[PDB]
């Protein structure tokens, strides 16, 4: 595979950017649309989905347990029954929404259905959901990729305890099909270090809106009662953390860019995301239904704590790869990145001390000391976010290539286009 040179800005950025929809909106959507389809509430229609694989693996995933979904652009139709095939198979990707949002999805019908996934997705965490689905009494062949799981067309629900501090994909999955439990579900995570905190806030707000009740009044506990689904439209936000990879371009370079329909009120953790970007002394703005910022002359080392939004990592890195010269960072919160599309922290080392840089992994991050940087091919680890990293850097840094920029389909398949567009 050829490698794709990252474009350089020699002067600032000057940009109007539309990305696409949220990749955690978009696959929660579609579950609730398939919970409302199975219990018998009709169709529900996505409008602005995301179109990448991860989205791509939900709805085939929806559709290898027997659901019908339409749609050839960003609208999609969600239709139909939980009625897997004999030997149903769905393949997880690489996607961890997809591989967590599932398997309790598919408890609710009476045929097993059997989980696979990309040889990188097997060293993700996945076992304390497995468990915690056989204690609520699901038959579950397997502690990881691949595993079975035995429905009964029922699920009982009730009380369960579970640590979710690898991922709050096992608190989400478990609460999106929790109204379909018989005695819905009241789950408790034991012990502490919750990370994501923005994206459990993101499914029960989503039950809201499908009219399922949900109390989430005590922190690290749930409890959603059992009732329908309702089979509604949803709207689509864009994707907010992909937006940050093209509003980086702005910070490194003393630039301007605009993001397009970016929402006023989210689903999504845009304060946090509009906060940090503010710690490095670029102005925020709304305006137009649009959110501008415009970058700074420069900017020293900062302090991250990003334990609710570890996915922006790989773009906070680089950004702190960009700071000052001697400037020092330290990015907190993320031991938990080591169990994501690839282990970000090892890789994020790895690549910046490749290019010259300073990163060090500590037990919850990394510091990272800005030093001049020099040419080489930016590994992605089959990691969109790696590989956005990279154009990151390269804004700044004649000579880097990304090995892999398709890496990016998993939720953004035209950033090479949207990249060049931006970068002119
Ligand atoms: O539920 C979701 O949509 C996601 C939750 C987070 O997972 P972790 O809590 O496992 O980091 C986030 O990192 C991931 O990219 C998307």
């Amino acid at each position: 595979m050829k490698t794709w040179p990252a474009p350089t800005a020699p002067t600032p950025v000057r940009a109007t950017v539309t990305v696409p929809g949220s990749k955690s909106q978009t696959n929660r959507a579609l579950v609730l649309a398939a919970l409302a389809a199975a219990q018998g509430r009709g169709a529900s229609t996505i409008s602005g989905a995301l179109r990448s694989r991860d989205t791509e693996l939900m709805l085939d995933a929806l559709q290898t347990l027997g659901l019908r979904v339409d749609g050839v652009g960003s609208e999609l139709t969600v239709s139909g029954r939980i009625e897997p095939g004999p030997g149903a198979r769905v393949d997880c990707g690489l996607a961890g929404t997809v591989l967590r949002f599932v398997p309790p999805l598919a408890a609710l019908g009476s045929v097993p259905v059997t989980f696979d996934g990309d040889q990188q997705a097997r060293g993700r965490p996945i076992a304390p959901l497995l468990d915690a689905l056989r204690e609520l009494g699901v038959a579950v062949d397997g502690t990881g990729l691949p595993f079975r799981v035995r429905g009964n067309g029922s699920l009982a629900g009730g009380t369960v305890a579970i640590d979710a501090s690898a991922s709050s994909q096992f608190v989400s999955g478990l609460l999106l099909s929790a109204a379909s439990f018989t005695d819905g579900l009241t789950v408790q995570h034991t012990g502490s270090s919750l990370p994501s905190a923005p994206h459990i806030a993101m499914t029960a707000a989503m039950l809201r809106q499908a009219g399922v009740d949900i109390d989430d009044s005590t922190p690290n506990r749930w409890q959603v009662r059992p009732g329908p689904v309702a089979a509604r439209r949803w709207d689509i936000e864009p994707d907010l953390t992909n937006a940050v990879a093209f509003l980086s371009a702005a910070v490194v370079s003393g630039g301007t860019v605009r993001i397009t329909g970016w929402p006023r009120v989210s689903v999504q953790p845009a304060d946090h995301i509009l906060a940090i970007l503010r710690q490095l002394n670029a102005v925020v703005i709304h305006a137009d239904s649009s959110l501008e910022v415009r970058g700074p002359t420069g900017y020293d080392g900062f302090d991250v704590d990003l334990r609710a939004v570890g996915e922006l990592t790989p773009s906070v890195a680089a950004l702190a790869a960009l700071a000052s010269p001697g400037s020092v960072s330290r990015l907190s919160g993320i031991a938990h990145l080591r169990g994501h599309e690839t282990d970000r922290l090892a890789a994020l080392s790895t690549e910046i001390n490749r290019l010259g840089g300073t990163c060090r992994e500590t037990p919850d991050g990394l510091v990272i000391t800005a030093t001049p940087l020099r040419p080489g091919i930016w590994r992605a680890y089959a990691d969109h976010r790696m590989a956005m990293a990279g154009a990151i850097i390269g804004l700044r840094v004649a000579g880097v290539e990304v090995d892999d920029i398709a890496a990016t389909t998993k939720t953004l398949p035209e950033f090479p286009r949207l990249w060049a567009e931006m970068v002119g």
